């Protein structure tokens, strides 16, 4: 009728879905997280407290195995725009990161999502822009004429290797 | 009887809405967003770390294509206004905004709600004044007799142009 096939796609995709556990259906492997990169502005690079504010736009993909659906069932559809709060998001952390508040660093509003299949899963957009407090060490040894090499480490704070990869 | 006529049709047009989705009854069109800035002071131009501080006040409208109601019906009342929590809210992103919490550079409070009709939608006003952090290049060439360029890129971050246009 009046009712658009994406709130039925949502209402059929999420239904039984948990939000709170990681979709793993199969047993023997982790779940693949592709962290992509990208440098926007060099806010500011504080030497007196050993800190680089960086501007980042970061992509992350992986499968979320339980919200697949069938294209054809669902008028031809391949694609749907859900929230981040309304999925399971991997708990990708800069480890030398020197703010606690994830509302000051990150930007999520919304995920993108791709079928697979029914029971296959879905590919799993989350684009966000970032600005990272990175702690990174300044050797300014030949300053003004030196150069500094800045690290930022990025994994699952309690997610080993066995579940989120 | 003592009940006004608002809360019935709140209650109506808000009965199988879902705010989480994108409010597109109409398969091969994007939704029309228009954005109007008006400029009010500006705050702060940092040169030492290239930002300008603007205060703006935005609106922005578009048409929600589900949220449409008969006037006849409802006592013959041609407009609403509702929260901005209550309905889908199209995610305008300043690309080069310095600031990620939005708590601190937006105060959205209500949306108004004008009908087209039962089936064919309705107007969205969103009002609210904006506080830019603004990531700006400044050429201090002819410094103190210099003019600076800022701009402001505003966009989706998550939908393309086949859903927001
Ligand atoms: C996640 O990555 C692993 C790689 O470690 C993938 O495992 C591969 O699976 C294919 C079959 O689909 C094999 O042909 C490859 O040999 C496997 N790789 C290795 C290194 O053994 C896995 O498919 C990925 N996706 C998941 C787990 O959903
Ligand atoms: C959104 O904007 C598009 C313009 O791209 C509108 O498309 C127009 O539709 C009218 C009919 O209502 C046609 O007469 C015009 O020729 C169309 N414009 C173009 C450029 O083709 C569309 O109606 C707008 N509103 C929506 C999609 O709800
Ligand atoms: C898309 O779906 C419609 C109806 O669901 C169908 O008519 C059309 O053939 C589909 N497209 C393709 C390429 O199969
Ligand atoms: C608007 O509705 C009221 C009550 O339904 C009616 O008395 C009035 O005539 C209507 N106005 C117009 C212009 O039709």
């Amino acid at each position: 009728p009046d009712i658009p096939i994406q709130y039925e796609l949502a209402n059929n995709i999420m239904e039984n879905y948990q939000k709170g556990l990681i979709p793993k259906v199969r047993k023997g492997s982790p779940i693949n997280v592709t962290l992509s990169l990208q440098l926007y502005q060099i806010i500011q690079v504080n030497e007196p407290q050993q800190y680089l504010l960086l501007n980042a736009w970061a992509v992350e993909r992986w499968v979320d195995q339980m919200l697949g659906w069938d294209p054809s069932e669902f008028d031809n559809e391949t694609e749907i725009m859900a929230r981040h709060d309304d999925i399971w998001l991997p708990d990708t952390t800069l480890y030398n990161s020197l703010e606690m508040d994830d509302s000051a660093s990150k930007k999520l509003t919304h995920v993108k999502l791709t079928t697979l299949g029914k029971n296959q899963g879905a590919m799993v957009e989350l684009l966000y822009p970032t600005i990272y407090k990175i702690s990174c060490l300044l050797n300014l040894k030949y300053f003004p004429f030196d150069t500094q090499t800045c690290r930022m480490t990025f994994g699952s704070w309690s997610f080993d290797n066995s579940l989120i990869d």
